[PDB]
């Protein structure tokens, strides 16, 4: 930076000590990555200045022949990446994005069936705090409380008694695999549409480690950070039969102006993915996972259905007698960043949980690799098997200084 | 740049056409500026990757610590601007500042009163093919058929007759001092919430060259962009008794985690903002657009309401017989950058319109005055009272690339 230090000493303060943390410490928040230093270039560009309301050649402004390529170059690279017939690449956010599917085939108090929130279902699924919850009637499917699995026989009653228009599949934290085929074969049954939310594994998707969601549903939504590595804002999916209803949720609908800047990151971060070394990548980041919840297991941890397929798994405190807010407390001192999550049944409420939701995407970008997550476990059982022992938790604190260099 | 244009070069192709076209072209769009390099340098942070739910001191995510002082630094440096009790620096565009607010006082199908779209109003003020318009009742006020100025009468008829739960004011392309007071009056009246959205004004607010709608409002909301000089993304200010309120309706209400990127260049924008250069940036806004209008009127255009208090203009193209779109168009082939604009009881379509929106922010950031306004008037002049004559578009041409270098 050059001009930043010099106009604002306050805010290249605060700058500089988040990007020595970000080194610093170990990032174990399965939605947290970081991007490549192009994104960032692309996010810092001037075209932050132009004002683009409307789409690609058929902008409401005039002045965007350059910007018109940018976005196109994201929603071609998109539609390359995932095989989808239309992508729109404007949805500020995951949550934009979701509201304008919501806005497209939905009126307000309409039947919705989407996953148990304590399950692993999103926010946006739903949540009676949120507009979904309050604008729709949400319904919910659980998973079974032996294997932690999505059940599907419970998805197909829940969807034939609520008869709802739209099912939502998709997660924040379900470490397996979701079947797609089994979600739009019930959608199908009682005549609703699918939508899946995507964001989590939407990086794993587009490396083919992750069945596609979009020969399955009528729409797909994600976020373009998370696995996909990109910069934060949403994306939208469709068969070209939804294309225009779509974008006219977008805007007119729900948005005006889209951050250009932000789209041209999009578009380099879909460039970015579209490479060998993005697919190599991703395979480390499932590799990784699946290494740090057998090193975990070793350790005598409980994982939710017994491990992962993803770049996620949650750890279940029962066991130990631990909470996962003291969990995540005790590990933020010793410099590992978790969050606390609730389990499928949880007994404790959702601000204290009885569980830990750890990923490896942020780590494996940073080269971390097998020998590291053997590592990680060993220092996650040494703190949580001594909460107590300052010396334990000092010994901890030095071995992730040591992983973090 | 130096990694864009290695791991990118369609990207970076189209980033540097972006970046010489605003160079090159006279940008006359009333809502358009150009953000300083240290605005854009935040922007382009590795902020981008820390998740950030929840709010300053209170996250839902550890390792927030220092996106705090940023957020909080924001937050601070807004309510000095404007004297508000609270701010909420989250919004990711000012369309999610205003259904935000909507989404805390109104239910499904209430009744707003907003700004007749035709005469300024914005799409997000109760367009039918927006959510505003979808999801509540919007009447509307209108401007008189002859000044062109709010008529307040009107705005209290519809209150009366209508009984809104909230009256909105402020205006995408109304060149005259809205009166808060008399908004609050009437609000007070019929016992509504009054919301301002200032988006358009913010920038001249700040450096006390239009009324502060601060003391009158229960919400004031707003984009960062536009007269405020900053990046693209949303704000709202309101009193400390419906703080908590307008926070929850952000989070976990309508969106979910925050650009701190973003938020980062909000609050270096509004640093600048505080700063006694950006008062007198202001002013030569007014300035200018004062001289520009007087000038268009030199020329023998017709301006809606005679003139301008403000950083924009309209003109009523009707004597000249041309509609908005074809001077718009006409303009773009000389490098004049302005938008077709209804105008107030406009005989034509919005899509057709019979004025042109101008304003002054963007070429008064890089450095116009009011011998520059001189000559954009004769040029226009030139260009519309010749629209059939290429060598008058040529001549044209030339003076648009002497005042751009
Ligand atoms: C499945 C899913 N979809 C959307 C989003 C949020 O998008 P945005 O933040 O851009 O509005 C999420 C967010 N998930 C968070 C995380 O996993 O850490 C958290 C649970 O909200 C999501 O999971
Ligand atoms: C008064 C007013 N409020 C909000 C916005 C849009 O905010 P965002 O684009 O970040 O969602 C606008 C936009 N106005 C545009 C312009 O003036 O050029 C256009 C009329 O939509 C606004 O005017």
């Amino acid at each position: 930076m050059k001009y930043l230090p010099q106009q604002d000493p306050q805010v290249f303060a605060a700058i500089e000590q988040e990007r020595k943390r970000q080194h610093a410490k170990i990032e174990l928040i399965a939605s947290e990555n970081f991007v490549s230093r192009a994104v960032m270039e692309a996010q810092g560009s001037v075209l932050t200045n132009k004002f683009a309301e409307g789409y690609p050649g058929r902008r409401y402004y005039g002045g965007c022949e350059y910007v018109d390529i940018v976005e196109e170059l994201a929603r071609e690279r998109a539609k390359q990446l995932f095989g989808a017939e239309h992508a729109n690449v404007q949805p500020h956010s995951g949550a934009q994005a979701n509201m304008a599917v919501y806005f497209t085939v939905l009126e307000h108090g309409d039947t919705v069936l989407g996953m148990n929130l304590s399950h692993g279902g999103h926010l946006t699924h739903g949540s009676p705090v949120n507009f979904s919850g309050v604008q729709y009637n949400f319904v919910a499917y659980g998973v079974d409380p032996e294997t932690h699995v999505i059940d599907y026989d419970d998805v197909r009653e829940k969807a034939r008694l609520h008869r709802p228009k739209l099912i939502v599949a998709a997660a924040s934290a379900y470490p397996r695999i979701i079947d797609f085929a089994k979600f739009r074969e019930i959608a199908d049954e009682v005549g609703a549409y699918l939508m899946v939310d995507m964001a989590h594994i939407a990086g794993l998707v587009a490396a083919g480690l992750h069945p596609n969601p979009v020969p399955y549903a009528h729409f797909v939504t994600t976020t373009t950070h998370k696995t996909l590595r990109g910069p934060r804002g949403g994306m939208i999916l469709c068969q070209e039969q939804f294309a225009k209803q779509i974008d006219k949720a977008i805007f007119p609908g729900i948005q005006g102006g889209p951050l250009m800047h932000v789209i041209a990151a999009k578009a380099v971060a879909f460039g970015e993915a579209l490479q060998d070394d993005f697919k190599a990548y991703a395979k480390r980041v499932v590799d990784n996972a699946k290494r740090l919840a057998s090193a975990l297991q070793n350790e005598g941890f409980t994982l939710v259905s017994g491990g992962t397929d993803n770049h996620l798994l949650l750890v279940d405190l029962r066991p130990q007698q631990l909470t996962g807010k003291t969990a995540e407390k005790v590990l933020d001192e010793v410099g590992i960043t978790v969050n606390k999550n609730t389990i499928p049944y949880d007994p404790e409420s959702p601000f204290v949980t009885s569980g830990i939701r750890i990923g490896t995407a942020a780590v494996t970008t940073r080269g971390f690799g097998l020998e590291e997550m053997d590592e990680i476990a060993a220092i996650i059982g040494l703190v949580l098997k001594n909460v107590g022992s300052e010396q334990a938790l000092e010994e901890a604190r030095q071995r992730v200084a040591a992983l973090t260099d």
